[PDB]
């Protein structure tokens, strides 16, 4: 029987969720595609069902979204910001129940589910101010009697494909920014977090309807690769923001490139922490532990490589092991719990595949490496030593809590090992050395999109642009001038003079 | 006999050119690939020869450039700016002969040959100032005792593939900007302007050598599709700036996307001028004439579609006819000449094919449409009326002076008509109406990268970013924050505090 | 008897006002100075009393504010934004009653009273986003091994002196921006809007105290010329933002300059509307009326000079007269009322003095010019023709609804007449001419801080910096980078290298 | 006999200098005021004469400058940059002889005179790029059918009063920036560097005349306090940039404030170097020596206070003593000299008063403190220990090479001691501590406009804005957005719509 029909989970009804939910919204709710059941990874119990989008559902939604864009693009940006402010408020009112659904359906611990909604709330309030700021410079033209202005305008329909592991915030970052930039949005979330997508869409849809705006401004078409592939090939999707694996993201980038679309890619990570000999080990150990095992190691910014200077390597590994053993495991909604399950059974199989591969490639499991004998998709957070920094399994992103630990001696080689992988998302050094810090930040430092000092690989806030380089895709979200990806630039020269161009010897009238 | 061996053209030697020239420069000059002879399009006479790059040359040059980047990225940006200033001055010293070579080898008139070099001089001087400005904001972190900074660092090796029609300036825009941004450059020019590429490279090579810097910072590998494709597939080329046809540019963009490189695409145009009923006809006629037939219609920003309100359509056509007849044809280096030959004979075949196609699709040739009976690749500048705006040949970019004239009645439909094509480079309206002007600049206006008012489609200066949308590729060059395409952004969080992370109940030491 | 003691006005109690109110807040409420009773200008009845600050109150408050700054400056800018966001919400909950108090005590109509509070709400929401954005660039140092960063830090204590006519918004702009910029504030409002200052401070005080923050971050010392002068002479007031008359503002500016403090001066206006022969008269006539008679002509941005091209002068005046006769007068809190009373009985006398002066200088009163025979400080909105543009009374700011009308012929002279006065606040032309518009916006155009086109002199929103030039004082508030006046810039060079400076022949160790 | 009349000084003629030089330039050369003779401070020999400005000279020049502004304000900013580029080139051609004039007439060593001219050349090249960038944002209006633009226009006439100690660079910074910003300039240099002012003006005047531009764009009126005071009282001088003593600068600021002009104040410094126990002493000692005795201690950024941690105080003082003993004294034009004379005999007298006062206030002269018994104005570079950090003489700026040395123990008090003085120009700490460095850069760190780390107080480059806080005046020169002080901002709202304002119940026609 479904969890939503059990009294313990009656709070789901506060999100407007029922036994079977419509997975398409374009101003009206529907869903004529395949019905999907999503499961709680903490006990493998079914929660509720979502009717996904058919092709006809998708077609109607895209058409309705583009119609609504005619209205929405004419609303002054500060007024679009007001809507996004109200979206932030509607999220605040539901932050507890929504964060509980993230914990239930995705499986991260409750504070992180609530934290994910706080991120959406925060980006909305940031985007309110940005909505009075976006634009380009008025530049001095070299031409007398001419103006030169750089204009920014919405691209139109922004498709937003998101991953299971941040089922609210990632969409939130794209939605708040794309909306103030005058775009309509079409959301296709990960199938295994369909309820989260539906619940978020209901909160947003109420704000739009209360403001007598066409609901298709924030359209939703739940679906899998079928719908995702349509969006990547669809010329009507002016910007396709894809957050997901590098493997899938590469094909989406090619499909969008084929049709001269815009893509914003947020792909895989293989993030390293480097602890130098002068590092505060009382900061290194907890920073590494929490960055490696947080979210059961299923963050794009999870620390998956730990380089320790040889002088302190054994002590850090030993202190890390003694700390890992104190990780409190339980239901991700239960208090004091720090560690929940992997998102799917398949991830557990991939976890076990990686551990064996690390063993064959010469690595030693000094902690973990096994499934936990309990309901749900629980695996032990795992520490592997002795692999070469160039081991193939170390260069792969295994979206599971496995930390590969390496020795190093000198600064130049270990920056190179950080940069040698194909991923380019997050990175961190722990050190007190002022010259080393700025070398790390400089042209011979880390090649990642996020380059941190004395804070782990998940250190990131709304203020800055978030994203990676190389196989991480190159897109940026949230802060700085990331909004420019959601708009088109035009360089506009206006002749307001009476001057006529030189006749150049031709006799005009 | 080669033009370089005739006393009449001995000025070529002031650029360091000889009978047979090395087309590979990486600090040394060489070239083991095919020897190409380029011809003067004004008389189809051979000028001189250039030995192109073989694969071994390309491999050697990329290795040397990437080594030199280690040196060049360590040079403080303002000092790189000093280098670019010296390059600008070196171009000043050769501006006359180099413009003559552009006129001789490419075929544009001398004033534009000189003007193209001046643009490079100008963009150098701009980059001198920019070299003290590039960077990102210090942002106020939400975390006490942390700094949040946005860093920009060079991408590394910037490959630069350029087209025949602006064989100095396009490279120049990419070189000056990529260089102050700390990148090394690898140039593959159009095969038919191989002498221009060698001449420019020699000018830069002396400046680098005088500053005791590795010449491979501005490397040259002359070649055709073979070398161009290698750059598009080469993981060592961090950014590939490609200027050329949409057809070729699309394949470059896919190859770069396939390997998760960066591309900067500057592809084709199909640029429209719209003359409204209130336009100043004394501005419309010369603006349209010079924009349509300039550079024999071989600018990416050439006016290829002219929309005129019905009330003034016949008068504007008649005045354009009276003006076209006065276009002075001759050798592009001859004094007072306004119109030279097409770049190749193949271009003439495309011209005649387009004219014949337009007549077959119902258009009327009211001026031109014929070859000129003289040496070189000379065709008559051509005006075509009576085609429907949706005619297939009107929607294709034929790189020749063919101006298709259409009637319109209303603002909305003609804005739709500007936007209905696949190209998205330049656009112009001519009008006095204030509200129309701002609609053109707004979200329901022109969808192009250059959006002009009372100035034709070639109105652009270095102060602003230059580039197009849709099938024009989305890249930007020169002004505004175009320099960011030449760098990688990192969002850097620095914990300078002694604060430790929350223990969350785990007992650390 | 006091209005607050009559049941008709018991809503005053919803703002926490009582018969006698404390006019000092520094974390504690007090007031040992003079007790002032403020009056409703619509009926000359007393409203309630306020105990103003003694010298000892001011001394104690400044000390408490600077101690509070030590805590407040340590709060990360985004979290200060969160406090400001909450101030915005608290103002929302009180917007109706607070605007009603503005109408009651100051005398502007209700929609402008609520609009003034909405302005404070809007700038707060803006300041939330800005709080993640304020800062400077990281610049590329010319020195190898050096970083060059521009830092921004709070100035410390921002004193805020405000005028009667915007008793909420002006303070709001300064408070929201100063607060996220890490400053503490000291407010001295106009004595005749003391209840408004008390009421606003109570709303702010609750948010600060609810967040366990020292109340002195938003300190209040109600008082007149005494307290303002002390603030202007007090070295502990790092920035004094003064809004008021040019006469007082000039003395405030000199006192602050004497002590090498910072001032932000928002002084008097003498704002002109220019209607050209091509202007849309159906837009001009209402624009002038609402800008001239709005707030009974007591906005700093009120239209006080109307230049009409001679061809349309008689018609525009005739149409204005026909419209003026329909202006509805009444209690400013009554919904049909468009026109309320002048702020004081003295202001009424000044109205009469100016009118008599206009007649003495040769002007003709073609509409209005008299007090209205009703209770309160009601005067007829007045139109004066025939004065020379250089007439002494026309160059004076009379804070009353008197519109001086002038003929003009040429564009250059009427721009000159816009600029010939000492005030430099706001300016408007109404025209369709593209060249004239950009000339107006250009260096030979309007010399004012607000330069409007086809919208009157009160056209302004928070997105932009608000303020004037010349005797208007030069300060700026609200939008763009106006925040920089509330912070101090430092240009910071960090040598992180191991490099030692040249010995220059000296033997070091 | 005049130095210029001796063959040994025939090089002065390369600057166009003669026996008696006209000290007024406004397109014509003149000078009816008093004839001043300037002397070489190394030997008190007269160099040549300058005819200073009478009042009538000044009056005619301001009028000619403002007339020239009408032409200059119409020239596109990029083209004004081209003028400044050419100024940069003309300075390049004369850098050696001009630098020799700086050493001869002002008295700093040859490398610094030449370096001073290089600084002017550099800011020109920078301003060339800036001239295509200056301007404001296009903002998203909250009003449908409205544009919101921030425009910047020249202020008009920029008066520039400069000090003796940087008689070329300071003017150059203001001139390069003021000119690209569309202002004309009126220069009054220090009387005792009049020949330098004329030599510079001659170089600029040639560039203007070769470009057929009115010479009054860069006017020169040589004179003393009288001409200086007239500029500060003159309503026609829209911005007065003043570089000089705090004493004089305070009166300049008050006079400018009195007439609601703009002032840009660059006043005195009392700059501290702080050495923490973890400092690289091999970096500290030379840094301290060169920053304290450079330019005979007559830089505004000269290190005048040295704070050393008690653990290392005696060692740093001893090592500094041993380094002072090796400072090479001689004629500033001798290439082996490091230390030349003070600028005037009065400076020597002030030096002696300071040394005596330091003794009277309890300090011990551990090195120097005496006049040198030799021709010219030579004093010994001086180190004073034992004074309390609050001794009055240490809080005074004595423009002489006197270094006051103090002990400190903790970080909080030494930051307070850096900040306790009235001056706020430059500041430096030497340390490796990451947290201490960012505290220094933060809100509880240095209160100065220049805040340096492991580089002395004279560390600044044109890329950043240069200037101080508190009694240093608050102005900024050169980099960042310093250009904005030379222009006026306008916030411009343009209604381009057909929309009419709500009638609010009035029946219009």
């Amino acid at each position: 029987t479904l969890l939503i029909n059990q009294p313990q989970y009656a709070w789901l009804k506060e999100l407007g969720l029922r036994e079977e939910n419509e997975g398409v919204y374009n101003g009206s709710w529907g869903g004529r595609g395949e019905v999907i059941t999503t499961y709680c990874p903490a006990n493998n119990e079914p929660i509720a069902r979502v009717r996904q989008a058919s092709v006809a559902d998708y077609e109607e939604t895209v058409k309705k979204a583009r119609e609504a864009w005619k209205i929405w693009a004419d609303i002054p940006a500060p007024k679009r910001g007001e809507i996004v402010r109200q979206i932030g408020d509607a999220l605040r009112e539901k932050i507890q129940v929504l964060g509980s659904l993230v914990s239930l359906e995705m499986g991260k611990i409750l504070v992180e589910g609530v934290g994910e909604v706080q991120e959406y709330v925060d980006i909305c309030d940031y985007a309110v101010g940005l909505s009075r700021m976006i634009g380009g410079p008025i530049l001095p033209s070299e031409r007398s009697g001419h103006a030169l202005i750089e204009q920014w305008n919405p691209v139109g329909l922004v498709g937003i494909i998101t991953a299971f592991n941040f089922p609210v915030a990632v969409y939130g970052w794209n939605n708040a920014i794309a909306m103030i930039c005058g775009n309509v949005c079409l959301w296709k979330g990960a199938p295994t977090t369909s309820l989260i997508s539906v619940a978020v869409t209901k909160i947003i849809a109420k704000v739009l309807e209360d403001n007598k705006l066409p609901g298709a401004i924030c359209s939703l078409t739940c679906g899998g690769a079928d719908i995702g592939t349509a969006m990547a090939k669809d010329e009507r999707v002016n910007l396709l923001s894809f957050t997901g694996s590098t493997q899938v993201g590469k094909q989406v980038g090619l499909m969008v490139q084929e049709r001269f679309g815009r893509s914003l890619l947020e792909l895989g990570g293989n993030n390293a922490i480097i602890a130098f000999e002068d590092a505060d080990l009382s900061l290194v150990v907890p920073s590494a532990l929490f960055a490696a095992v947080g979210t059961a190691g299923q963050r794009c910014t999870t620390a998956r490589r730990l380089f320790i200077h040889e002088s302190i390597h054994d002590e850090v590994v030993n202190r890390l092991k003694k700390a890992y053993a104190q990780i409190r495991v339980g239901n991700p909604w239960d208090p004091n719990v720090l560690y929940g399950p992997l998102h799917t059974k398949q991830a557990v199989s991939m976890f076990l595949g990686a551990v064996e591969e690390a063993k064959k490639e010469g690595g030693t499991v000094v902690y973990g490496g096994k499934v936990m004998d309990r309901p749900g998709n629980y695996v032990e957070p795992t520490i592997v030593t002795g692999l070469g920094h160039d081991a193939s399994i170390a260069h792969t992103e295994t979206f599971a809590p496995i930390l590969y630990v390496f020795k190093f001696k000198n600064e130049e080689e270990v920056f190179a090992w950080n940069n040698e992988v194909k991923q380019g998302l997050s990175s961190s050094i722990f050190t007190k050395d002022l010259g080393r810090i700025f070398c790390w930040l400089g042209p011979k430092g880390s090649d990642c999109g996020i380059v941190n000092v004395n804070i782990p690989t998940s250190g990131a806030e709304i203020g800055g642009a978030f994203g990676g380089e190389k196989h991480t895709g190159g897109g940026r979200e949230s802060g700085s001038d990331a909004w420019k990806q959601y708009m088109r630039r035009s360089t506009c020269t206006i002749n307001y003079s009476k001057d006529l161009p030189l006749a150049q010897g031709i006799k005009f009238q």
